[PDB]
C-alpha cells in the first residue's frame, strides 16, 4: 500500500496552500481584486488535499480523481480572483517605490504556489517514489544575466529564462555566467535582503552545475545525485 499520508509531493501541495493563504492576508486589500475569494477558493483546496493525503491509493491513481479536477478547477479560479492570466504585472503596478520588493515576494510565493497545484498530477503520474525533490519542479534554464548582490559579499544575482516564464535565482557559487545551462529547483522563494530568488540551482560542493543537459524549461538530463542533497533539505525545511 502507499502511504499517501507521508507523501511529500501531498505534503508541499498542503503547505503551499497555507503558504498562498498568509501571504495574500498580508497583501492590502484593493477595489481592483478579489482578496476575500482567493481566500476562500484556496481554503476549499483543504478538503480536497486531505482526501489526497488520507486515501491511501497509489499515487499514478490519484491523478484521475475528482479531488486532482477539483484542485486545478480552484487553482484557475484563484488566477481569476486575482484579476486573470496577466495578474502578476497588475500587483507588481501597486508598487512603485519600496513597494516594490514587498510586491515581488508576494507574486513570488503565490507563483510558486499555483504551480505547485497545477502541475501536482505530473509529479504525481512519476509514481510510487517518495523523495522531497520530486515533489518541487526542476527545470532546465538558460541564465541571462549576472551581478554581485547589491549588499551581500558572497552572493550572486542571476536571471535565468526557464521557458515560459523568467526567474531570478540567487546563488553562493560566483562563477556562474552568462549562457550557463542549470537546473533551477523552484522552491519557496527566499528574500536576499531586497531580492527576492524564485529558485535554487542544483549544485554540489563545486558549485552550480553550468553545463546542464536538456531543453529550456524540460526536466534536466544526467544530473548527478550528489547535485539533489540541497534541494532536498529545502523542501524537508519548508515542511518545517
Amino acid at each position: 500500500m502507499w502511504d499517501t499520508s507521508k507523501d511529500y509531493r501531498l505534503l508541499v501541495a498542503e503547505k503551499s496552500v497555507e503558504l498562498f493563504i498568509r501571504t495574500i492576508e498580508g497583501a492590502k486589500f484593493r477595489g481592483q481584486w478579489d482578496k476575500k475569494r482567493s481566500i476562500q477558493l484556496a481554503k476549499e483546496m483543504i478538503p480536497d488535499i486531505q482526501a489526497l493525503r488520507y486515501s491511501y491509493i497509489d499515487p499514478e491513481e490519484l491523478v484521475d480523481t475528482p479531488q486532482m479536477k477539483d484542485l486545478k478547477e480552484k487553482a484557475k479560479g484563484i488566477i481569476e480572483a486575482l484579476g486573470g492570466e496577466d495578474w502578476h504585472h497588475k500587483f507588481l503596478s501597486q508598487a512603485s517605490r519600496e513597494d516594490r520588493e514587498k510586491v515581488e515576494e508576494q507574486v513570488a510565493r503565490i507563483k510558486f504556489f499555483l504551480n505547485t497545484i497545477l502541475n501536482l498530477d505530473r509529479r504525481l503520474k512519476l509514481g510510487k517514489i517518495n523523495d522531497p525533490v520530486i515533489a518541487v519542479d526542476i527545470v532546465v534554464g538558460e541564465v541571462m544575466s549576472v551581478g554581485k548582490h547589491p549588499s551581500a559579499d558572497r552572493l550572486l544575482v542571476t536571471n535565468v529564462n526557464i521557458g515560459e516564464r523568467a526567474v531570478t535565482v540567487v546563488t553562493n557559487d560566483l562563477t556562474v555566467k552568462e549562457g550557463n545551462r542549470v537546473a533551477v529547483a523552484l522552491l519557496p522563494p527566499r528574500n536576499f535582503f531586497g531580492i527576492v530568488s524564485e529558485g535554487m540551482f542544483l549544485g554540489a560542493g563545486e558549485g552550480v552545475l553550468k553545463n546542464v543537459k536538456g531543453e529550456i524549461g524540460g526536466l534536466p538530463k544526467g544530473i548527478p545525485l550528489e547535485a539533489l542533497n540541497e534541494t532536498r533539505n529545502a523542501v524537508e525545511a519548508f515542511l518545517k
